[PDB]
Parts: structure tokens; sequence; C-alpha cells
């Protein structure tokens, strides 16, 4: 008799699930398994983020409930786990969807030694990315496209990714009954009050993958905006309606099908032949993920600088008090506090805000290390992904990937030209509500009357700016070109 366990660790959800359907071929009993750890705090997240994993457990459980199953929640870790629910559900295969992060390796490689003194087959099917990147890597001659020009060509020629996988039946094969660590009392989805968290989330995007589909046909409702989707020209100070699809949370945790959202673009693109081309086109969005996973994931100390071979050592500063100032969103600049402010609120920012904030703490205007400001995004993001999130901040300090340091933001001019007004600041900022927009964003130009009447006094509702940015960006690009030139 076939028993199998199906492993959800990323890969959340049932559609496009090849790891799911393998293990429910043939088999009498499928074990829906997430392994989760009761001191990962005790030992760095947030509730936002955390709840957003909790709402994507209970989001299977109730889709696995519809088709006569149940998922289990299991407590510890899985080194210490598996080998016992081996032996008592007679486990004869075990799937997972593969992952390529560092620590991903070294568990996955210690649950297989497992698997196999138990006699249990391994099944682990690639579907978090579109292309196997083993394979992308192998195509290029056995090294990864540093650009994306190049990555964009080799993709092109290996062609389309694989399709989605189809859906799973109706109805499962369920766990056995009577198994004792398959008890209902000991397997449930914790809240967010259980696992160790006092203050609740804030956050206005639910996690499953439910909502991932219904925010994907939301963005596919009109056509013309998918096929004519440009990245660089969105609005970052948009909140009411986001400017981009603010998909990202989903596929970081596996709610939706990277490849379901490939498959989708292209029966758009081949009704609407001006459609948008990478790398500013959604499907190049896409391809921005596949890129840095790819580089990401045949690169050393890749979420590092020593030891990084793509990485430039840069003699960062080591300013404790700037980056606390950043972090707390206390920089006395409307513009960036309101960006951080949404950052802990929400979890999630636009990209070209996200380029705001990385500068101004890195090569722009404090010169602290862009290893300290990941560590807070690591921390407040929802859609916090280990490649992702390194890569992009290599590019916004000009560490990798890009090195054109005379473009630095402006703390003040950048969310003018959007957001003249200044909706976005008063939003997640109403200690500002009452000032006037010509001073919205330079609050410490205005006179002491109109501070007085807005209620917000700077150096005491509203701290002053930290750094002069002519003076502070200055001195920051004549470092950068100082360490350009010490590399060679
Ligand atoms: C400093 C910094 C840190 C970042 N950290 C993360 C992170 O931890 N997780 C994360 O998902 N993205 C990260 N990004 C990329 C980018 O900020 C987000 O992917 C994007 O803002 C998410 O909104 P969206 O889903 O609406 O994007 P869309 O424009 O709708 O893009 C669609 C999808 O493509 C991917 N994508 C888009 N832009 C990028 C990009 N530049 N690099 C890689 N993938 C991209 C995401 O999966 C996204 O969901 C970071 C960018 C910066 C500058
Ligand atoms: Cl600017």
């Amino acid at each position: 008799v076939k028993n199998s366990i199906i492993w959800f660790r990323k890969g959340l959800r049932l559609h496009d699930n090849p790891a799911l359907l393998e293990a429910c071929k043939d088999a009498k009993h499928v074990y829906p398994v997430f392994v989760l750890d009761p001191h990962f705090l005790q030992q760095k997240v947030s509730v936002n983020r955390y709840n957003f994993l909790l709402e994507s457990l209970e989001d299977l459980q109730r889709s696995f409930q519809a088709r006569g199953s149940r998922l289990l929640v299991l407590r510890g870790k899985p080194e210490e786990v598996f080998p016992r629910v081996f032996r008592e559900w007679g486990v004869t295969q075990l799937c997972f969807e593969h992952d390529t992060e560092p620590y991903a390796k070294v568990r996955d490689a210690a649950v297989r030694r497992l698997a196999a003194e138990a006699g249990v087959e391994v099944v682990t099917p690639i579907s978090h990315t579109l292309y196997d990147t083993d394979m992308l890597v192998a195509r290029n001659g056995g090294a990864a496209p540093l650009t994306m020009q190049s990555f964009t060509k080799l993709v092109d020629r290996v062609g389309d990714p694989p399709a989605p996988a189809p859906d799973p039946p109706a109805a499962m094969p369920p766990p056995a009954e009577d198994m004792p660590s398959a008890a209902p009392a000991a397997t449930g989805v914790p809240t967010w009050q259980e696992v160790g968290f006092k203050e609740p989330p804030l956050t206005v995007f639910k996690g499953g993958e439910t909502e991932a589909l219904a925010r994907l046909e939301a963005a596919f409702q009109d056509p013309k905006w998918v096929a004519g989707f440009q990245k660089p020209d969105t609005d970052p100070s948009a909140w009411e309606k986001p400017a981009t699809t603010v998909l990202s949370p989903y596929l970081k945790f596996g709610c939706l099908s990277a490849r379901l959202f490939h498959a989708r673009l292209l029966e758009v693109y081949r009704r609407h032949p001006a459609h948008s081309q990478p790398p500013v086109s959604l499907r190049g969005q896409l391809l921005w993920r596949e890129f840095f996973y790819t580089v990401g994931s045949t690169t050393p100390n890749f979420h590092r600088m020593a030891g990084n071979p793509v990485c430039k050592q840069i003699d960062w500063d080591d300013n404790p008090e700037f980056l606390a100032a950043w972090r707390e969103a206390r920089t006395g600049f409307p513009w960036i506090d309101a960006i951080m402010t949404q950052l802990v609120t929400w979890g999630w920012m636009h990209h070209l805000a996200r380029h705001s904030v990385a500068c101004f703490l890195t090569r722009g205007d404090l010169y602290v290390s862009w290893e300290r400001g990941m560590e807070v995004f690591e921390e407040h993001l929802i859609d916090q992904d280990h490649y992702l999130n390194a890569a992009n901040w290599m590019w916004l300090s000009a560490s990798a990937f890009f090195s054109q340091y005379f473009r630095v933001y402006s703390p003040v001019v950048f969310g003018k030209k959007y957001d003249p007004e200044g909706r976005f600041i008063r939003k997640f900022l109403p200690v500002l509500k009452d000032m006037p927009a010509k001073y919205i964003y330079e609050p410490w130009t205005a006179p002491l009357e109109v501070q007085r009447k807005a209620g917000c006094v700077v150096g005491r509702d509203y701290p002053a700016p930290i750094v002069d940015h002519a003076v502070a960006s200055k001195a920051c690009i004549a470092r950068m070109a100082a360490a350009y030139r010490r590399s060679k």
C-alpha cells in the first residue's frame, strides 16, 4: 500500500503543484504536512509576515477539508519529526517542492538521508521558479548570466517555461485515522497570539491561495493595462489603489504559481502585438525574479559583502545613530519617514518607494551598509525573499549589477513629481495632515506661524532633517567614486 507525505514549505497552494499530484497518485493515504518550529521567536520576524503565513495555512486547511482531507501542522524540527512519522504512518514516498535557498539545501539533504534509511522515495519537482535554474546555468556554458540583457536572451533560446500543472482531484486520500502524531489538537493551525506575538498585525493584504488567485484575476480585468505595463513609469505614491499588482507576498510564499502568472501573460500578449517587452513588462518583472534566483543560488555568500565574489567591498560607515533614525522613520524627511512607516504598517511598499529609502540609507546620504537596512527589510517585509532582498539592496547601494553612483534620488523632489499635494505623506504621517503642500516635503522651511497653525512644529511634533541632502550626497558621491577606483 502506498502512503505518501506532501511537505509544504513554500508552494502553499493546490494549483500547479506537481509534488501534490505525485503524492496523490495511486495513494491510499496522503498526509499534507507543514513543519512549524514553536520556538522561532525565542531565538527577527514581524507579526505581519508571520500572520500572513498563518493565513496561508488556514487557506490550505479549508481547501483540504473541502476534498475530504486535512492539513497537519507538526511542531518541531524536520530532522526530528520526519523519522517518527515515517514509521508511524508507513510512508513510502515523500514529495516537496524544490528550494534553492542555503538553509533549504542543508535541511533537505538531511531529510533525504533520513528518508533513504526508512526506505522512502523522494520526489522533488521544480515549480517555485519558472525554469530549472540549474538547467539555465548549464545551457549558458556552466555559468550564470550576470546581466539582464544576456539573461533575457538565454531564456528566449530555451523557450517558454513549462505549463502549469493541472488541478488536483476533487477527492483526496485522507490521512489514516487514530494516528497519534496526526491528532487534531496537536496539528491545528495556530493563531498569532499563540505563537508568541503581543501586538496585532496591521497589514491590509490577506494571505492564502484564494486571495492570491482573486488578486490575479483583478489585475487581468483590464488586458490593455497588462499589455502596456511599464515598471519604471508606475506611481510609488499610490496607496488607495497600488500602481502594481502587489503579487510579491503571494509569489514569495508560493500562494501563486509563477508559471500560472507567466501563462496568463502570454495569453494577453498574443492578442496585443504592441505589448511591452522585457525588462519593463510584467513578464520582465517575473524575469527579474528568475534572474536574481539564478545568480544568487550559484553565488557563495550572496546575502553578504565579505566573501561575495560579485559584491564590491565598500568601507560602509558604522553609524548606529543614522541607522536608528532611518529604522524608526524619524529622518526629518516626510517622504522617507512615510515610506518607512508603510514598511512597518503594511509590510509592502512600491518598488520606487523602496528605491528612495534604500538610496538614502546607503550610497545617497547616510552611507550605512546595505546589510543593515536589509536586516530591517527582512524583519518587516511580508514579501521578504532571500535572493530578491539581497540582490536589490546591492543594486541600490551600487555594489552589484548597478554602478551609476552619480544617480542619487532626492528625498524632497522625487515624491513631489507624483504627489505634489503630499496625499501619501498625510496618510502615513498624520502629524503633517494640516501642513500646506508648499511645505509638506520641506516642513522645516515653513514659517513658524504656519507650523503652529498646522499643529506641527519642527523639533517638537516632527523632527528636523538629520542631514543636509546637498551636503551629504556630494560627500557620498565622492566616497563612492574613490571606492570604484580602488577596486580594479
Ligand atoms: C531594496 C529592495 C528590496 C527588495 N526586496 C524584495 C523582497 O524581499 N521581495 C520581493 O519580492 N521583491 C523585493 N524587491 C523588489 C520589488 O520591490 C518588489 O518585487 C515589488 O515592489 C513588489 O510589488 P509587485 O508585486 O506589485 O511588483 P510587480 O511590478 O507587480 O512585479 C511582479 C512580480 O515580479 C517580481 N518583481 C518585480 N520587481 C522585481 C525586482 N526588482 N526584483 C525582483 N523581482 C521583482 C515580484 O515577484 C513581483 O511580485 C526589492 C526591491 C528593492 C529596491
Ligand atoms: Cl530625483
